[PDB]
């Protein structure tokens, strides 16, 4: 890939953060995170919108499933005058190269809520700048990081302007079974059979190379993504004659077992996000309930559903080249009905400024006062 | 004051606000704020709780009208093995010291879940030191800033163990009148006899230094505060010969214009808010309606009523002394039901964090896991 510099990155993640999330109330977690910056600035011309992507992965996967996703993105266009600025690519704190540096930091509670935060961390600071103006900025999510995507939205409203969900999970299904007696209504909790069949395709550790590769390619939820981008989940996992993944096993079972401590949260504003929202779903997914989906339909007031035919959950990684299409599809429409964008970095001395807001006040006094 | 080391820091604010918080896009807000800390930090024990505690004034006011309690907060107490070790004053971004550094920066939209983020940016910087564990951490509100208290915890619940709200501002009054043609469902709205009646009473400028203590002490909103407090607040708002308030009229007013376009989203949330929360009163305010009081009440799980007798809305700087006794009390008893409270930095290898992890995700899948 030659369209964009690659930097990555390394910050603390946001504190504070649920209990347990640390071994120890010491520890400090550390987030890091690939930034990717246009080379093509100097075509720009005054009036272009720049356009930023955050891509959020789902459960057990990484930043490196939306590399492949970086050439392919929106060209830059003529007329509707924007091009793509940064794209950033993050590993929440128990997942990639983020777990890596986190290791042995790590408690059993993973609330994607501590982890929106440090997602808005992030983009706080990378899209912050007087530079980044005038900026549309896009949150793409799978999975855990559609939640993630809605969940930012929430908690800072006025950072993403697009929401892009692919598979989001937000709405699961409910354990029924005996059964741990005495809990609080929203404790944690999973089936017994889900959790066994995960366990069976999380295995972290590996006699060798030849046995690592054979299960990547047979044996984990990977066997039929992209061939590129199995290949690099593959050399992106493989951490060194045995061989360990960068996701941690009991990392990835955590994602499957906390939903009950933080998704109401999310549910119950839903109805806040008023930004459009595109959802990406698969057409042969059953990953999540109905009422997931329609749940997302009847809430989101501005709200577009694509159907990617033949897809599953892991459409994202099995199907890149249509969700792409539809990635593409969505922000050139969003930045061509977007609200001029002024550009100009304002030369106003103190005094024109006090003349400038004593006009606003009074023109905001005569919109909100009932007479 | 002897008891507390002072500082005035300066940061950026939280980025990014509302539309038209500034009024150029580019424009880039600051926060000024105080830390207090103790100076007995050798009389601790290695067990000993630190107690932090963030102080938010109310609508039209500043930090300055904290500092008469910071002598009179709860006494490092023996047994309880607790004492006070940062206290912040923070003032947002249009009062005090901030509104000086942010002079031709500010916008007509102060919407207070911004004032918020503002907070946390803040807190969570000053409190999250390895050295500042075990600690307690508590919020004081008036008004606005008991609006805010409550927004911190919705937006990042695991900073604050204690609110304390004085005189919160959360259900306001709905203006009848006429009054604007074909707005939106929550748009910014203000009776104008209430414009009219605070717009007398929140004069920014003066001839002279005599005007000026004389519209202080008879025709601001403070003429009735403790003596100490309106010295402090007269000396604190002086600029200079025509004299001009810190606090500037048109902000002030802008505090009680825009009450819709944010108020919904912490109404919905009080629900999330778990910890405990007292709510101090005065018994004869009726600034707030009664629907404000009963909301609070009822949806807060963990809720405390105080009444002050004989006290206003401003009862936080008219009757100090009574608030100040509600609030060591309030502390002291919090601090002594509180659950211990591990003191020691943890000399852990990697591989002992291995063992304690594996122990840790064993019992948690335990609880979890519906046979």
């Amino acid at each position: 890939q030659n369209r964009f510099k690659k930097e990555t990155k390394t910050c603390s993640a946001s504190w504070p953060r649920a209990p347990q999330s640390t071994l120890c109330a010491t520890d400090r977690l550390e987030l890091t995170y690939d930034v990717y910056t246009s080379a093509e600035r100097q075509r720009r011309s005054r009036t272009a919108t720049r356009l930023n992507l955050v891509f959020l992965h789902g459960s057990g996967m990484s930043k490196v499933v939306w590399e492949y996703y970086l050439p392919r993105l929106v060209a830059a266009d003529a007329e509707g005058n924007y091009a793509i600025d940064k794209v950033l690519l993050i590993d929440q704190v128990n997942h990639g190269d983020s777990a890596v540096r986190n290791r042995g930091r790590l408690g059993t509670n993973f609330n994607w809520i501590d982890g929106a935060r440090d997602v808005l961390k992030i983009a706080t600071c990378e899209l912050g700048s007087i530079d980044s103006h005038p900026a549309l900025n896009v949150v793409i999510g799978h999975s855990m990081g559609g939640f993630q995507a809605l969940a930012c939205d929430v908690l800072q409203p006025n950072l993403f302007h697009l929401l892009i969900l692919i598979e989001p999970v937000v709405i699961t299904r409910k354990a029924i079974g005996a059964g741990r007696p005495g809990l609080p209504p929203d404790s944690p909790q999973i089936p017994e059979n889900l959790y066994n069949s995960l366990r069976l395709k999380t295995c972290d550790h590996f006699a060798n190379e030849s046995e690592y590769v054979k299960y990547m390619r047979n044996g984990s939820f990977f066997t039929n993504a992209h061939s590129q981008i199995l290949q690099n989940i593959i050399d992106f996992e493989r951490t060194k004659g045995p061989v360990r993944t960068k996701m941690e096993q009991a990392q990835n079972l955590l994602c499957y077992m906390n939903m009950q401590t933080f998704a109401p949260f999310l549910i119950s504003n839903v109805k806040f996000v008023r930004k459009r929202t595109i959802h990406i779903v698969g057409a042969r997914s059953n990953w999540c309930p109905p009422q997931n989906q329609l749940f997302l339909q009847k809430t989101l007031q501005n709200y577009h559903l694509d159907v990617i035919p033949g897809g599953s959950h892991l459409v994202n990684v099995e199907a890149p080249d249509l969700v792409i299409e539809r990635i593409n599809h969505h922000i050139h429409e969003f930045v061509l009905t977007s609200p001029l964008q002024s550009s100009h970095i304002p030369q106003l001395t103190l005094e024109e400024r006090a003349v400038m807001f004593d006009r606003a006040f009074d023109s905001f006094k005569n919109e909100a006062l009932v007479k």
